[PDB]
């Protein structure tokens, strides 16, 4: 059979498989499995192939979710926001007391109040990590029904377990049009949320499910084969969105309260870019909720096959390098400490200040400074023998004992406050505000109480007040001679049985002394840096509050520096006025009306009580308080007696000045006074008040103002805007946006015409091309011409990455034709400020400048015969926004405002809350969001740690800690990245289409040897949609194409869908395969990482992606890349204006290149038509040159080349 030298191989693979044996026992209790895990992965590959790709949902965990609550400040509503709580039993934290996700909403929703998660672990043994869990869902409805859910589940310490809460909100109706805007060419609809007489928008209903698995891992293990995960998910309730009520759930609103260390929790929201309606049908809604789920529970299985690959066996990952963040500042402090230089060399320059005449009238204005509280005085000891009181509601009803039988005890109230009451400030009222000049009034304010009589007024119908029980106190024995023992169990607010926790105290009124000062009025200009000259005018000013007034009059003004508390420094005329206003004689004649209220009610107060017996054992005296209250309020609530035949209850109630001010309300508002000298209500005073009227004329100080004013305002020296750069800028993008601003004053007006910026853009490009020493621009200009004849050559790319990399090399190119473009545009320096942090990228521009330059070369023809038609240039020439950078970003920056940018002298600061999009923060992009998205779904991307164990270390600890780290290392990656780039058409008076690009990637393979149809592969579509529509707060409102009007064809549907969805759809007509494709795509990347850079889109560019979308390479990324963030960040790169990756294949380029200049040609022939014919530019004469062009060149013919290119430069000339 075998020889002895085979017998003693044989015996050597024995000793072998005993090392590897020994091996594994010293370093633990884990598998190595080399076989098992290279299986488990291959399988998982398998799996992963098939994870949909759409639709788009951004993750966010607690902090991030919290910080874009407060990004966004209008109306945040998700299609479909899915809450996950998920845990590995691994990861909690023992030592806590209880496992809870508890998270609320404050307003009204038509399915959802508050959500409660509770995990019980009922076994766990540390050893063999064998786990038993029940998990407790508790929802409460907004009509305070409980419905309770339970799961149970017995698994291994490393598996994963996912709660997941959907909440919808579909909008399915909108109302109109109710008119039509003129600035925006377009009807006008309503979006009703809220109750009102109209129908409700909006249909919500809710998605609760949980997600299990089994990693047979113990099993394969122990029979040595490997066994697919099996995933497992229970649906616990489902309600579609049928009904349309109001209310729709609002993110915004939304409270996460609490989760307890070791759970991990996210938020996954898909948001419409823009407003659109939804389908009605049945069938639609349930896969539009299916889809959201599917994705989420393929991204779980993905991870979890994960987790069983490295548990089977040792799996090693390198984490990606985190760039460098201390050399990043080192650079820009150099940069920062550069520019502070040049300030310095700037400051040597000095010039003769220069002035301007300024004359304004201020016309009859008012307005109303508030005090920080109501001008009352509480007199100290008060004391009040009633029954019912300002602390004690007591019915005659409640049994009241005393050592006497049947002998009723009287009960008193003490209010006491506690601290000092007088108040000296000084204070900066707001007057006007403009851009020009701001108006300011400042004073001084006095108050202290004066010694006089108490004024209390008792309410016929009292508030729930603190102490407010059914009995106070009962006899248990009777004594013939020593008298009767007492018990006294007296409870305060709120009761054990109660709802609505509630109560609180009436407070004694008293005479303050009130004196206010006014010293001057002063008006500072915002670019004024010295003292202005020449100053004259006059003002008049009258104060009123309570009932009395004063008025005085100022003559003189003189320049002055102030300082506010907000805006810094002002320079100015000041015009002091010396009045006094002092209400002394009259501070308290709020008298017909006058209840005042406070509230103390708190949840820790429920069930407590003055407990005592008093008697013949007992102690004759009784002296408690309550020191929760203390605690709460910083004050005493107190109860005495003395036991005796006749029986006093003083209930004793002691509180310090700043909570009752914090909490007090100005009921006995019957009888409200009116401004002092008939002013109409200033929106502080009575404009919806709802019971505040009392307290703004208790508190409120009003004013009226008008006069005139001369004065010569000095100019702003020239050498001061590189001083103002280095004094105030906060990063290196101010000190470009500055630069920019003030270079924008050096460039000629002349520019402002457009044949001047013509010529100054090709000298620009002649200046650039003449400087390059290396000889591609003639080879590209030659390949430009035989792509446009028809003949497609493989370097093309190649040209197109010599191109790229010039002009990212020529950087005073590019800042040249940004400088241009923003001088040449409506609004410049408004688009400057718009841009806040951000800079505006020039390399897209100067690509566009290029490749334009190019054809136009090649067919010898000027930009100008091209861009003729009437202003705006967008609207009457089909060609211009294409080829053109700034009628472009007109266009753009029209669409993105709605044409509110084209208001008279609008500030960036108002129109950056005027934008068209859904759900836009202010630190949004404002042209279109252009970025690659690469994060997990469903669960962080790291653990929640725990801090190491104080006491004395066990093994099976140490096992479960190694379990842990091998269940969390490596494991969390996402499953797909991807990239939106969108583009912008202008096609009639209110009508655009919105050209939405998707490319995304699967994730990369273990193994990429296998074939094609096993690997990782990219998916892409292109999705159009049509803007008419407006709503009544600006936003625009979206109708979608189909599919043949984006060029698809039913087949190329069934392509896209099983690229995007990882499946064929069975069962689904073209309609409904691009319905989910379409509607998969518009939703919005939602995060709190911001951007530095902006933007323009180009339709060129679009269509270059589309050469990656519609014809996709043969390539295997496995094999090539690293990770799939890496071939989409290569996709985006290009996208923005760079060259090309050296890791794709020449025809990919080739392809793209000649894409681009086919469709910038094809543009070009249309609009010749004006200054050409369409009998001889014909698609039929253009193809039979085409033909005879690749023949000839096929072969080496000069001659004919030759000829066929003057034929079509020719066509061009007649």
């Amino acid at each position: 059979n075998i020889s002895d030298n085979d017998e003693n191989i044989l015996k050597t693979l024995i000793a072998d498989y005993n090392l590897r044996m020994r091996r594994d026992a010293l370093l633990g209790e884990l598998a190595r499995l080399d076989e098992l895990r290279d299986i488990s992965q291959v399988k998982g590959v398998e799996y992963k192939v098939t994870i949909p790709l759409l639709p788009v949902i951004s993750t966010l965990n607690q902090h991030e979710f919290e910080i874009t609550q407060a990004n966004i400040e209008t109306d945040f509503i998700a299609d479909n926001v899915t809450f996950v709580t998920s845990f590995v039993p691994a990861d909690l934290d023992l030592e806590q007391t209880i496992q809870r996700v508890f998270f609320r909403t404050t307003a009204t929703t038509p399915h959802f109040q508050s959500f409660n998660l509770v995990i019980e672990i009922l076994n766990y043994d540390q050893d063999s990590g064998d786990v038993e869990l029940h998990v407790k869902i508790m929802i409460v409805r907004p009509n305070s029904d409980v419905v309770n859910y339970d799961y149970t589940w017995i698994g291994k310490d490393y598996e994963r377990i996912s709660v997941c809460y959907n909440l919808i909100s579909h909008l399915q109706r909108i109302d109109g049009p109710h008119g039509r805007d003129d600035e925006a060419e377009m009807p006008i609809y309503r979006i009703i949320r809220r109750d009102s007489g109209s129908i409700p928008s909006y249909a919500s209903g809710e998605h609760l499910y949980v997600i299990s698995s089994h990693l047979h891992v113990d099993e394969i293990v122990r029979r040595r084969e490997h066994k697919s995960i099996s995933v497992d998910v229970t649906q616990l309730s489902l309600i579609l969105p049928i009904i349309r009520t109001f209310n729709p759930v609002d993110l915004r609103e939304v409270r996460i309260e609490d989760i307890t260390p070791g759970i991990e929790f996210t938020i996954n929201m898909e948001v419409s870019t823009y407003l659109a309606e939804s389908s009605g049908s049945h069938v639609d809604m349930q896969r539009a909720i299916m889809n959201h789920a599917d994705k989420i529970v393929g991204n779980y299985t993905g991870q979890q096959w994960n987790v069983q690959s490295n548990m089977l066996s040792e799996v090693r990952t390198q984490m990606l390098e985190e760039e460098d963040e201390e050399a990043r500042q080192r650079g820009d402090y150099t940069t920062s400490t550069l520019v502070q230089t040049m300030a310095q060399v700037s400051d040597l320059f000095s010039s003769t200040i220069l002035y301007r005449r300024a004359e304004a009238r201020l016309d009859n204005t008012v307005g109303a400074f508030e005090l920080l509280r109501p001008v009352l005085s509480i007199p100290s000891e008060y004391v009040h023998n009633g029954r019912v009181g300002p602390i004690t509601n007591i019915p005659a009803n409640a049994s009241i004992v005393t050592s006497s039988s049947s002998g009723a005890g009287q009960v008193r109230n003490i209010f006491k406050p506690i601290g000092d009451q007088t108040i000296n400030e000084s204070h900066f009222a707001n007057v006007f505000s403009n851009d020009e000049y701001a108006i300011y009034l400042r004073f001084s304010y006095r108050q202290a109480p004066v010694q006089s009589e108490t004024v209390y007024l008792q309410q016929n119908l009292p508030s729930m007040r603190i102490v407010s029980p059914s009995s106070v106190s009962t006899t248990v024995s009777t004594a013939v001679i020593g008298g009767n023992t007492i018990h006294i169990n007296c409870p305060i607010r709120p009761h054990r049985e109660d709802r609505l926790v509630s109560g609180g105290v009436q407070v004694p009124r008293q005479s303050t002394a009130v004196e206010i000062r006014v010293q001057e009025i002063l008006i500072g200009y915002r670019q004024a840096t010295t003292f202005p000259i020449d100053t004259e005018g006059r003002l008049s000013l009258e104060l009123m509050y309570g009932l009395e007034s004063r008025s005085a009059v100022g003559n003189t003004m003189s320049p002055v520096r102030f300082v506010t508390v907000n805006d810094g420094e002002f320079f100015g005329l000041t015009c002091p006025i010396d009045l006094t206003l002092s209400t002394v004689v009259d501070p308290s004649s709020y008298l017909s009306d006058g209840v005042i209220l406070v509230a103390t009610a708190f949840e820790d107060l429920r069930g407590y009580a003055w407990v005592a017996t008093l008697g013949g054992d007992w102690p004759r005296t009784y002296n408690s308080s309550m020191r929760a209250f203390n605690v709460l309020t910083g004050g005493d609530i107190n109860l005495s007696t003395e036991y005796g035949s006749e029986m006093t209850y003083t209930f004793k109630v002691e509180l310090p000045i700043v909570y009752m001010f914090n909490n007090m309300t100005v009921i006995s508002n019957n009888v409200p006074r009116v401004p002092v000298l008939g002013v109409t209500y200033a929106s502080i005073y009575q404009d919806s008040r709802t019971e505040l009227e009392a307290r703004r004329f208790l508190q409120t100080l009003v004013f009226r103002i008008h006069g005139n004013w001369s004065a010569r305002i000095p100019y702003t020296p020239g050498n001061l805007p590189t001083r103002n750069t280095a004094n105030q800028h906060q990063d290196i993008q101010q000190v470009i946006n500055d630069s920019i601003s003030q270079e924008l004053g050096r460039l000629s007006d002349e520019l402002l015409n457009m044949k001047n910026r013509l010529d100054h853009l090709e000298r620009q490009f002649e200046m650039f091309i003449q400087s390059q020493e290396s000889e591609w621009w003639e080879i590209l200009l030659n390949v430009v011409m035989d792509t446009v004849l028809g003949y497609f050559s493989t370097f093309a790319g190649n040209a197109l990455k010599s191109a790229q990399q010039a002009i990212s090399k020529a950087v005073g190119y590019t800042r040249r034709v940004l400088m241009t473009v923003t001088k040449t545009m409506r609004n410049g320096p408004i688009f400057t400020r718009l841009l806040g942090a951000k800079n505006l990228s020039g390399q897209a521009l100067a690509s566009l400048e290029t490749l334009v330059e190019s054809v136009l070369r090649s067919i010898n023809v000027k930009k100008s015969r091209f861009m003729s038609g009437a202003e705006p240039l967008y609207k009457n020439n089909k060609v211009a926004q294409h080829i053109d950078n700034t009628e472009k970003m007109n266009m753009m920056m029209d669409f993105s405002f709605a044409n509110r940018n084209n208001r008279q002298n609008i500030t960036a600061d108002t129109l950056s809350r005027m934008h068209t999009q859904n759900a836009h923060g202010t630190s949004d992009t404002v042209l279109p969001a252009m970025r690659v998205y690469y994060r997990p779904l469903g669960f962080l991307d790291k653990r929640v740690g725990e801090a190491l164990h104080k006491g004395i270390t066990r093994p099976e600890a140490l096992k479960k800690q190694l379990r842990s780290d091998v269940a969390n290392v490596g494991t969390r990656a996402p499953s797909h990245a991807f990239m939106t780039y969108t583009d912008v058409l202008y096609e009639d008076a209110g009508s655009y289409i919105v050209s939405k690009r998707y490319l995304g990637i699967g994730e990369l393979n273990r193994f990429g040897r296998t074939t094609s149809d096993k690997n990782a592969d990219i998916g892409g579509v292109n999705i159009k949609y049509r803007v008419n529509k407006i709503t009544a707060d600006g936003k625009y409102i979206i109708d979608r194409l189909s599919h043949t009007e984006s060029g698809y064809t039913a087949a190329d549907v069934d392509r896209l869908y099983r690229s995007l969805f990882g499946k064929q759809g069975d069962g689904l007509s073209t309609e409904q395969k691009w319905m989910d494709i379409s509607r998969g795509v518009d939703a919005k990347i939602i995060s709190a990482d911001m951007v530095s850079e902006e933007f323009l889109s180009s339709k060129y560019t679009g269509q270059m992606i589309d050469e990656l979308i519609n014809s996709p390479p043969q390539f295997n990324y496995s094999l090539i890349y690293r990770n799939c963030q890496d071939f989409v960040l290569d996709v985006l790169r290009v996208a923005q204006g760079f060259s090309p990756s050296n890791k794709w294949d020449v025809s990919t380029a080739a392809r793209m290149q000649q894409r681009r200049v086919i469709s910038l040609m094809d543009d070009l022939m249309s609009e010749s038509e004006t200054f050409a014919r369409s009998a001889h530019s014909n698609h039929s004469l253009l193809q039979q040159i085409r033909r005879s062009y690749v023949k000839a060149r096929k072969r080496g013919d000069l001659h004919t080349v030759k000829a066929l290119q003057l034929r079509l430069k020719g066509f061009f000339q007649i």
